[PDB]
Parts: structure tokens; sequence; C-alpha cells
């Protein structure tokens, strides 16, 4: 039921602040996401733009997808993002995170009619 578009909102957006707000951040946002259900989710990136514009990413640079498939979209402009690592010492179910904000350009995977994000690709 969970679409793939609504899954990509709910693993990457968050809209709701310009840029991470604190050192837990991460802590807090993969928990309350559910990316610490059945494992920690080892890698995980945020997106701090508004849906539209994030959206818009699909019909902007085409590049190569990391898995070698050719739907993939650089933005042209930079974005605020935030990184999410899990730290060496973590360990499920306590999972623990490096919060680390950025502006940089994002990487985004496309599928479907209409044409949306499905995955988050990179950051360069
Ligand atoms: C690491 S890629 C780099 S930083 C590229 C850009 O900023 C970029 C690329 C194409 C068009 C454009 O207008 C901007
Ligand atoms: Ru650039």
């Amino acid at each position: 039921k969970e679409t793939a578009a609504a899954k990509f909102e709910r693993q990457h957006m968050d809209s709701s602040t310009s840029a991470a707000s604190s050192s837990n951040y991460c802590n807090q946002m993969m928990k309350s996401r559910n990316l610490t259900k059945d494992r920690c989710k080892p890698v995980n990136t945020f997106v701090h733009e508004s849906l539209a514009d994030v959206q818009a990413v699909c019909s902007q640079k085409n590049v190569a997808c990391k898995n070698g498939q050719t739907n993939c979209y650089q933005s042209y402009s930079t974005m605020s993002i935030t990184d999410c690592r899990e730290t060496g010492s973590s360990k499920y179910p306590n999972c623990a995170y490096k919060t680390t904000q950025a502006n940089k350009h994002i990487i985004v995977a496309c599928e479907g009619n209409p044409y949306v994000p499905v995955h988050f690709d990179a950051s360069v």
C-alpha cells in the first residue's frame, strides 16, 4: 500500500527545517521515520527543500545511477541536505548516527506516471 513515491517522501523529505537542527537530528529522525525498525539503516539522506523542488529534479540533469540504470537525475542547483551515518558503536535496537549538514547537488532515481522520485542515489 505505501507507494514507492510515498516511501521516498518518508525516507528522504524533511521540508520542515532549513538545516539540521542539532547533533541529535539523525538519532531522532531515523527513529520516527521508521528507519530503525528491523535493523539500523546504515546510511540515509534527508532533503530540506520543498516537495515541488525535489520532484522537479526528475526533469533536470540525466545521469547514470550507481547501479547502472539510466533513470537518475542530478539537481542543477545545490540543495540543503542532512547526511545520517551509523556510528561504529551503534547497536540495534539503540541505533545511533552521526549527523552532517551540507549543501550539495542531489541525485535521485525517478520512476512512474507521474514521473517522481523513488530513490536517493547520491549527493555531489
Ligand atoms: C559536482 S557537479 C557540479 S558542482 C555541477 C553543477 O553545479 C552544475 C552542473 C550543471 C549545470 C549547472 O547549472 C550546475
Ligand atoms: Ru555546482
